């Protein structure tokens, strides 16, 4: 009866969160069940539509973790139907302005604070008759920051209400930089850019997240201060441990 | 044009096999495309349906290996539908007699040798004009040797013609024995049937496979003389690599 | 060769219609079967997306109810590739403006009239080579009154020609208005929109709606006039159910 | 970290079960969270397939109840594919020998007591690493008896023992004793025949079952002594209710 | 309320089927509202499995033909699964001796003809209350004669009385007799044998059926007296039209 | 390592391409498979959803054509993610403006020509490490012309760097143009329109593609100087193929 990512927060800790770009329900148990607050589904970048992705918000939850979803595109009405199947947090990508910012912040919340359109089918089912009363707090939404526009924006973005902060996608930052959309990178412009966008959160009182593709990248950003930290997706990590059981297996 | 394990045996080499417990096509093209020979799908002990090894079969060709499906159960029926989709390699499980290895046989070839069905529809496409005459040679047959019955009988087993031999089901092999069901055991009992297993197999000119939990244990198998090792289970794989990147997140 | 719903408002009656909430076909045929004219299926508040609405509408038509889909959003291209898997009503949330309503009855008809984009691949098995002079009429459309903003613009709304009429959301109304969002509720400034609502669609020679949760609230509905009644979902309906056969199976 | 239903029985009381014949998560999980001990679903007369019970069993577990399935045959590799998907109750249909019950016994249990084939993927998440040893427990077997023969056979099917019992079907005994598939029948000769299975159960010091289409009969038969009955199929209590809203909307 | 092959039948003409091995809905409807008596869903040499075959049958109905499956084998569970479902004409592949013949149509009539569980799903909705009295005559069954085994035992798979005849394999008959497994061949030995089962057929007043590659073909069978003919699989029609358009472009 | 559509074009000869509307693997392999250089999946007049799109992809590449989708909509992120999913074609309807059709080419390009998202799970697997500087290669783009308004904006569409050209979507634009819908026309004006098209297509030194609904009518197309011509719709050729199969088994 409590967002598990929210928890941390409102605990004084930072949020460790999975990543899945496979479909299916399987893995996402099994990861949701390690020590991770929350396990993010990736509906941008991967082959999983809404009839898989939801059978797998019932398998994180199931498993311990908070069901996360990063969207396809920050839709009001997609994002709608997402929380109406159990979603507890959006993470919207390509979230550039403050207006795009209230568009996602006006989704999570129902009249006054926002729109979001009433029929929470699974989210009444976990939470009961008093779900109405505090269905704000069961739900995070970051907006993702990963544009030079997102960038040149990032204090009015921090501005908007109805969010809880900021989600940095790395590599396409780099890309829109210039440079190679490399995961962890060292490069110095994208580095600068990620470090003033965590104090410019933190500025504005909000909380700030960031993609990461290691455990020891993982681990430099929380003692960083990041608040929501995700490491690694599950595609990148099953492939990097597929090469070395085979390099293991055919080594002299 | 060939099947790519038999290509191996053909060359001298053994056959190095991935190993699928988790439904989708995403990591079936990726694994298939990395240093292996064959990737097996689990359709045992998973919940991989027929629906969704179809286009499992589809993406481990075009990344470029053999698709193998490890079978709920010896049933020519659900074998034969498998090879029609595109399966080329079988491996049957809890094969414990002559008899029920004739069974398997009996579904992976044609009349006059077998009683396999004709309607192939993908091997068709891949194979052309010509398949008919070369369909016994672009498919895989393996007996699996799980239990102390299968022990018992694994001369007369291994004496049967239209399979290529037999895969090693080592963690129902020590259940049936009496011992734990571990993975890669070094229970003595367990590893003295195994290597019985295989010396049989190599008397009998047959080929010899063994389920491995590692890419180390992979790697003395291969060095026993194994001729299919798999290695490791995607879902193993995946667990394991993200209990290490969560550990490394969260170390001080 | 008519769309049930059209033909009870040709012959001067209202249609009744179910609800579904629920994924699936077998319900759905059943519930068809009944003396519903019509069968909504929920893709906004439901875990039902495009693979799973479309056999649906097939099992609705087989049944002998017409198929109408409440979307997840007023989308033309949405709308138009469920009128072309044969959905023949169009209910469509969250219409607020004229200009909204003016894109809703967009999709619903093909140039001169609207925009909707021609390739019928159902209608046309049902409707035959004539099917191009009836479509509109083959279709039913109407815009959902939800809000505050919604009541604001009601008569504008009304007063487009390409929809038959306007549909009340009543628990979205209820939230918007400041109070519980309870279906069929008595709280009487509710009540007193939904009435004007009615009294200004007919005023204007237009059909309404609105979603009941019971028979009887259903009933009275008819009585005030509302062309069109839903009743109730098949979730709500069966949770109800269920919990009363447990009750009397655990009563002393 | 227990069965549900075996619980009840631990603690003697019976246990009160749902019926599912439609597919889907939403329903599930909603049904699973009344007081209900456990949710059959229903693989036989129905058009649920492995594909779509995997995700249902998830839900149910969730929700709350021990989830059961009714298999479509007794079939050792269908049912173990289901222990390992996460089914904790198994009832078999038509079980009319010893032979056969023996055979459900066979998949329910691992070596030495069964054959069960190992690799729980879901157990072992649910139960931990001490799985294994307690295996059984975890797991419920009914044998349906359900024909002539098996009422014959009904003192050597209780004798077997690797099932908790038997459940009955009554519609297809009513049917082979030349009655109308009648549910909650009072035709005297089933009305005996079920009374009498009931009584050589327990002289046996197993379990009985029943399916029941009602809360009231199934009032009775908790009063007669059943240990696990169940009411009522989800379409049946859907269908009757939505024919209730109807001809309340439509009355005068 | 009739079987439209079993219409044919008994008003002095034969049935037109066709025969489906791609998976969908929206074919399935096209083909059924042509000039067809039955469509035959292939669920042996295809990738269509259960949840793939079950709206394919709502689809066939709402077209306006009978719809019809050709089994993956010859099973009792899976083929009253499929009645259930709505499948009214059975073709079971490989049936070689009386006893498969009994097994067949054990699985296609209640007690006391048959064996066949009571849960009709989809059949009660079609017919109604009087469904039970009429279920055998709603159901046609067929038993395929592919083999030299079966060619032996054809007069007494003809007395078997729960069957309403057979329905020859042509190609995979070719293929046992040691020929090519070629479509409407003229093979002399292939030809006698399939004239001599339908001699036989008739001879014990029993139906005969062929799979035909081409409507030529299909003419001549129908002219020789075959009760119900196929013609011709979609994916070859499919593939065949294809071809063509192509020539015809990229002709000079 | 190419896509086979641009590789026509840079040796000097159109490209032929196939068009489904009918959703699966086998019949996109097998038309693949054929001297298709593309096939087209159809998103738009189809039951194809993303979920059914996504193996499909897998299929026409393993056939070897270049898989392509004509979309719902001109929408960016659907677009990205079926880039990311292995569609090297993208056909968007209805572009009538430039602006739309910078919404198109933004979409198809990453920063600093686009503003695609980067995560191309299934272009990196095809196309390696060195997949980033050549990616825009990789993807053809083609913008729909189916309006009098798009007819009337034809060379400011045309003037977008970041299309390769247009598609012209003929019953749609005969249909806006007052007459009726019909494939491959005869229409003064709609044939007048279409040369128009093609006339300043080229002289802007792009593309120009049409939808074709016959062999004949697509080798007139070639012949005329069109650079992308499809032929024939699967469903189109399956239902003649069909109907012609029944004229002939029929027939005296
Ligand atoms: O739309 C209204 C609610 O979602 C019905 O449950
Ligand atoms: O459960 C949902 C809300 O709390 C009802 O108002
Ligand atoms: O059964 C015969 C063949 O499979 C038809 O293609
Ligand atoms: O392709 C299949 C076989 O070769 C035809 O006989
Ligand atoms: O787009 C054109 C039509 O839909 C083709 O059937
Ligand atoms: O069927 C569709 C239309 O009537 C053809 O113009
Ligand atoms: O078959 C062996 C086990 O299931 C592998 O996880
Ligand atoms: O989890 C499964 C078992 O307990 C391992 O032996
Ligand atoms: O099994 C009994 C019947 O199928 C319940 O509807
Ligand atoms: O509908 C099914 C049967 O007729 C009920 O006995
Ligand atoms: O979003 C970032 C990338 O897609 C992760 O693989
Ligand atoms: O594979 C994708 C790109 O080339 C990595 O930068
Ligand atoms: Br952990
Ligand atoms: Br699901
Ligand atoms: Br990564
Ligand atoms: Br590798
Ligand atoms: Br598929
Ligand atoms: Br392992
Ligand atoms: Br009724
Ligand atoms: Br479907
Ligand atoms: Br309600
Ligand atoms: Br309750
Ligand atoms: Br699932
Ligand atoms: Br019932
Ligand atoms: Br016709
Ligand atoms: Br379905
Ligand atoms: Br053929
Ligand atoms: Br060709
Ligand atoms: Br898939
Ligand atoms: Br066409
Ligand atoms: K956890
Ligand atoms: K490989
Ligand atoms: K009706
Ligand atoms: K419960
Ligand atoms: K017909
Ligand atoms: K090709
Ligand atoms: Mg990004
Ligand atoms: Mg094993
Ligand atoms: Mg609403
Ligand atoms: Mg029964
Ligand atoms: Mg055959
Ligand atoms: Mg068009």
């Amino acid at each position: 009866h409590h967002n598990k990512v929210r928890t941390c927060w409102n605990e004084g800790r930072p949020a460790l969160a999975g990543w899945l770009q496979l479909p299916g329900t399987l893995h996402a148990e099994a990861l949701a069940r390690l020590d991770y607050d929350a396990v993010v589904i990736d509906m941008q970048h991967s082959p999983i539509d809404f009839g898989q992705v939801a059978p797998m918000l019932i398998a994180i939850e199931l498993g311990g973790a908070e069901p996360f979803v990063r969207t396809q595109v920050n839709d009001p009405s997609d994002i709608m139907k997402l929380l109406d199947a159990g979603a507890y947090g959006i993470i919207a990508p390509m979230v550039n302005t403050r207006a795009e910012a209230q568009t996602l912040a006006s989704a999570l919340h129902y009249s006054p604070r926002g729109l979001r359109s009433f029929g929470p089918r699974r989210p009444s089912l976990r939470y009961g008759s008093g779900y109405l009363a505090q269905a704000s707090e069961t739900v995070v939404g970051l907006a993702m920051i990963e544009t030079r526009e997102a960038l040149a924006n990032i204090d009015e973005i921090l501005s908007v209400d109805g969010i809880d902060g900021v989600f940095i996608g790395p590599t396409d930052l780099a890309l829109d930089l210039g440079h190679a959309p490399l995961v962890d990178t060292e490069e110095a412009e994208v580095v600068s850019a990620i470090a003033h966008v965590r104090e410019r959160a933190h500025a504005a009182g909000k909380r700030v997240g960031i993609f990461c593709g290691s455990g020891g990248f993982a681990r430099v950003k929380l003692a960083e201060g990041f608040d929501f930290v995700t490491a690694a997706p599950d595609l990148a990590m099953l492939s990097a441990a597929a090469r070395q059981v085979i390099a293991d297996a055919r080594a002299l």
